[PDB]
């Protein structure tokens, strides 16, 4: 495919944005990949996975329970108590989410729209696809900034979440 290449990994594989590059970033525990755009490293996917001991993705919850375990995935938050500061995310809200069985295996889809407390309204989609496979929790993220959202790398994030397949 010209607009994409296939990546796979370890017990997974999904469709990255052809102009996209390998990162060596690592922002969170088990994470084992990283892609980004070359002009904005806020367009990228990342993988993480981790030892589970459940046996299905059901078994975290519904989505946003499972979200509620996991969005140390959306970064630093802020939580607006009383005051008398920095760039975290400070509203985070579930736009859609779904429970596709593909392939035998079922998945959670989770569409997130996060920004940052003030500053410039900095908004954030991050797409999530989540599955459990043989003791481990397989998770997919795939986000671009507001900026790169409406011009263009949609299509492009929305592929690379919607592709995060498991063996």
């Amino acid at each position: 495919n010209t607009d994409f290449i296939s990546y796979v990994g370890d017990g997974f594989k999904l469709l990255i944005p052809s102009k996209w590059n390998p990162s060596k970033e690592r922002e969170f525990p088990g994470q084992v990949l990283r892609y980004e755009d070359n002009f904005d490293a806020n367009s990228n996917v990342s993988v993480i996975i981790q030892p589970t001991s459940k046996k299905a993705i059901t078994e975290y919850g519904s989505p946003e329970e499972f979200l509620s375990q996991v969005d140390y995935l959306l970064g630093k938050q802020a939580y607006g108590g009383k005051t008398d500061e920095t760039d975290a995310v400070a509203t985070a809200n579930v736009l859609e989410s779904s429970t596709p069985v593909v392939d035998g295996k079922q998945y959670y889809s989770i569409t997130v729209l996060t920004r940052t407390a003030d500053g410039d309204e900095g908004g954030k989609h991050q797409l999530i696809t989540a599955t459990v496979s043989d003791g481990k929790l397989y998770i997919c993220k795939a986000q671009a900034g507001d900026k790169r959202w409406f011009k263009g790398a949609r299509k492009g994030v929305e592929k690379a979440a919607a592709s995060f397949s498991v063996a």
